[PDB]
């Protein structure tokens, strides 16, 4: 049978085959050759390509529910010699199309790069592990197993079995493998590192949930400090926390953070480039309205130019992170940025208030953090035991949180539940070697107006990563995005290609001093485009002083002021 042809393709299902899956329970279900697809108004051209898909240890959990662990492998037929392992999002349980997304919102997969690309769900599917006792598609969260294989155990099954399909297709084993992922992908591609160090020789870890099992603690306090500025019930008679704030009052917060901060990177342009200034110099109550010259904090009445020393109170409270009695950070402290709104024609930004808020125009609360996907997220999948509920009970329940009883649950174990969250979902170690001193390269980037996973968290680990190994700029770089939301969204420069410079560093050596990036709505700007290096961490981009303000050209990165 010719190498890299139909006829290996489909030799790769028969299980009669000479196939050997390093999981002795891998079963093949497609294994299919795809012509090559034109390229579409949104997705580059795909090449002429093996697809391959299956399941990995198929059983049944403790809860009488199915589970597998799903792969979808895609192998060009013309092959650059790169693996390349595309990340999760939620609490995945979905299987992507695999061609490999680079996320930046670029339009080239990885596949249309002639990379051998795969995917997973990550053990759990959202069609069939959907309980209606169990919150919905969290329900893997009553399994043991199933926690592990979201944790930690689904990546390295498929990463396996993705190496041996490309080993006997191309007859080779990949030259270089690649990891990208945003968010829960975030926490993939450092869990990799940390865990798997040999998995993966580049790693793109995008606004990292690296501490996902804390997200739920931070949502507990958000609503709590939220609740005095609410108005109104919801039919359980649980404040209205998406009534704290309109978006009108967000854009004043907005306007009165780039008033202070806006000019303190030396150029007045809607992006806090200067975030550590920023975070030294901006207070709600006692800044200013910038379009009145009065204070932000009202004091009289409320007014559309001003904000209530109760909405004051509770978004410096929220922003400040929890705390137990004893006063012990649980968490971290979150970024005043410009991106917490913004304005784009008619449309003011919904990217940072939906995970703390929600929708303002609503008679129900539907925040993430308050009743949605990462409440309920926390209750069944990191508190240990699990803690299943009606839907109806999540805000309720948040609202109730207790910061010395609840905070405990994600470092327990319980009966069959023998690992933490902690132990199976975080990815908070700092020993990077056995990674770096094979040739590893992680790019890390996070948006500062990330409601999700705060952007100051992740450069607190970067921090403790640069004290822990010394030189770690030579393997490890951190690149934050003024303005940009939760992956994506925002007023920044939230687009860019980070699989070329990736690749430059893992193959060349070649280090980015700066990654080019640009704005997928410079309406918030009022302009045509905007394009800004980002810097690696500690640098911030610096106007040259002449030329286009919306030319990546005129601007370098440097130490700030
Ligand atoms: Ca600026």
């Amino acid at each position: 049978v010719p190498l890299a042809s139909r006829a290996a393709c489909e030799a790769l299902k028969d299980g009669n085959g000479d196939m050997v899956w390093p999981n002795a329970a891998t079963v093949v279900e497609v294994a299919a050759w795809r012509d090559a697809a034109p390229a579409t108004a949104s997705a580059a051209a795909l090449p002429e390509h093996c697809e391959v898909s299956g399941a990995i240890a198929k059983r049944t959990g403790i809860d009488g529910y199915p589970y597998e662990i799903k792969f979808r492998l895609r192998m060009p037929a013309e092959w650059n010699g790169r693996f390349f392992m595309e990340g999760g999002s939620g609490t995945n349980g979905s299987l992507s199309a695999a061609t490999g997304s680079i996320g930046g919102g670029q339009i080239a997969s990885a596949l249309s790069r002639n990379f051998a690309t795969i995917a997973t769900d990550g053990g759990h599917d959202n069609a069939v592990n959907d309980n209606p006792d169990a919150l919905g598609t969290v329900a893997f969260g009553l399994d043991p197993q199933a926690r592990l294989d979201m944790g930690y155990n689904s990546y390295d099954q498929v990463t396996q079995a993705g190496k041996a399909a490309v080993a006997r297709f191309y007859g080779r084993a990949a030259d270089k493998s690649y990891f990208i992922g945003c968010s829960e992908g975030g926490r993939e591609g450092m869990m990799l590192s940390q865990r798997f160090p040999s998995h993966y020789d580049g790693i793109v870890a995008g606004a990292p949930g690296y501490q996902l099992p804390k997200a739920g603690i931070s949502g507990a306090w958000t609503t709590q400090s939220l609740a005095p500025a609410a108005v109104g019930l919801d039919a359980q008679g649980v404040p209205l926390i998406n009534k704290s704030f309109s978006d009108a009052d967000l854009h004043l917060l907005s306007q009165a953070i780039l008033g202070t901060c806006d000019a303190l990177d030396g150029l007045a342009d809607g992006i806090v480039d200067n975030y550590r200034a920023c975070q030294a110099a901006f207070d709600p109550a006692t800044a200013a309205n910038p379009a009145n010259g009065q204070a932000l904090q009202c004091v009289g009445a409320k007014t559309a130019d001003c904000l209530s020393p109760v909405q004051v109170t509770a978004i410096k409270r929220a922003m400040a992170g929890p705390v137990n009695s004893a006063g012990t950070p649980l968490y971290n402290r979150w970024a005043w940025d410009a991106g917490m709104s913004g304005l784009s024609g008619t449309t003011y930004n919904q990217g940072w208030r939906s995970w703390w808020l929600g929708s303002f125009n609503s008679s129900a609360n539907n925040a993430q953090r308050v009743s949605g996907f990462s409440a309920r997220s926390w209750l069944v999948d990191f508190a240990t035991p699990p803690e299943p509920m009606p839907m109806t009970q999540v805000a309720a329940r948040m609202m109730k949180f207790d910061f010395d009883i609840d905070p405990l649950k994600i470092w327990a174990t319980s009966g069959q539940f023998t690992q933490s969250s902690m132990d199976w979902h975080g990815a908070t170690s700092t020993d990077l070697a056995a990674f770096r001193d094979r040739g590893g390269k992680m790019i890390l980037y996070h948006g500062m107006s990330d409601a999700a996973f705060s952007a100051l968290d992740t450069a607190d680990y970067y921090e403790r990563l640069g004290a822990a190994m010394p030189g770690a700029a030579g393997f490890a770089r951190l690149f934050l995005v003024p303005g940009m939301n939760h992956c994506s969204g925002g007023p920044g420069t939230d687009r860019f290609d980070m699989l070329t410079p990736l690749v430059a560093w893992v193959e060349r050596g070649e280090a980015p001093d700066q990654i080019s990036a640009w704005s997928g709505t410079p309406g918030y700007f009022g302009v045509a485009a905007r394009t800004r290096p980002l810097c690696p961490y500690p640098q911030i981009a610096r106007y040259k002083g002449s030329g286009d303000i919306n030319t990546e050209a005129n601007f370098a990165c440097a130490a700030p002021p």
